């Protein structure tokens, strides 16, 4: 199939993986940037912030490590973003993320403002902003689970390999620096480990790709 369609919340029913990257930090400011600890630490110091909650990169990278994936290209992966001002994003597996930071934010800094980007020649959305919560758009039959390094650790594979033949699995990957894993305990009623090492959110992100690629043979 040359062709498969693309995966929207609309769509209850086909059996994906969605990856939600949670507590994502995008905040614009008017200086419009989104703001980021390398760019910006003297305005966040005077902001009364934590200078390393502002990591926009982190967002930025996990959507390039998913988007880019085998599971990506063979149209069984969503993608959907909460950021840590709990705005919530869908994002269209068809887009095009930037590879610079610099264009990275300017997308955001759009998205975020208008509340869409509509496809370029096309006209149908390829980021939106949309109603909370995340369960009003997910699949009928979905597995909810937050990966953390303080769960039990689990074989992707073996544990893709368990959903029953209609039921889709929802990841819960925190894209933020530090804190408690215990931003989707809302959605969630299982937490899993992939390694024993702590591991940056890209690299979670692609081992999930990769299990659910070698389980689902893409
Ligand atoms: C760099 S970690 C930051 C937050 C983490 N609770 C901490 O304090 O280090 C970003 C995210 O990657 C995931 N992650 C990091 N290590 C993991 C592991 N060993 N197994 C599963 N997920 C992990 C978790 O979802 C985590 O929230």
């Amino acid at each position: 199939p040359q062709a498969p369609p693309v995966l929207t919340s609309k769509d209850k029913i086909t059996k994906r993986m969605i990856v939600v990257l949670a507590m994502a930090s995008l905040e614009t400011h008017k200086i419009y940037v989104l703001l980021n600890c390398d760019d910006h630490q003297g305005l966040l110091k005077k902001m009364g912030r934590d200078i390393s909650e502002a990591r926009p990169d982190i967002t930025h990278q996990c959507l390039l490590t998913l988007l880019d994936s085998p599971i990506n290209k063979a149209g069984k992966l969503q993608v959907y973003i909460q950021t840590s001002r709990g705005i919530l994003i869908e994002v269209n597996p068809t887009v095009r993320i930037p590879r610079t930071f610099k264009r990275f934010s300017g997308l955001m800094v759009q998205l975020l403002h208008k509340l869409s980007i509509r496809s370029v020649n096309s006209e149908e959305k390829l980021l939106k902003v949309i109603k909370n919560p995340i369960t009003d758009h997910l699949p009928t039959k979905c597995r909810k689970v937050t990966l953390s390094f303080d769960a039990p650790v689990i074989r992707v594979q073996d544990y893709i390999e368990k959903l029953d033949d209609d039921e889709s699995i929802c990841v819960f990957v925190g894209a933020m620096a530090r804190g408690k894993d215990n931003f989707a305990d809302e959605y969630v009623d299982e937490k899993v480990g992939l390694s024993n090492y702590p591991l940056s959110a890209s690299v979670a992100c692609s081992k999930f790709c990769h299990g659910a690629e070698d389980a689902w043979n893409i």
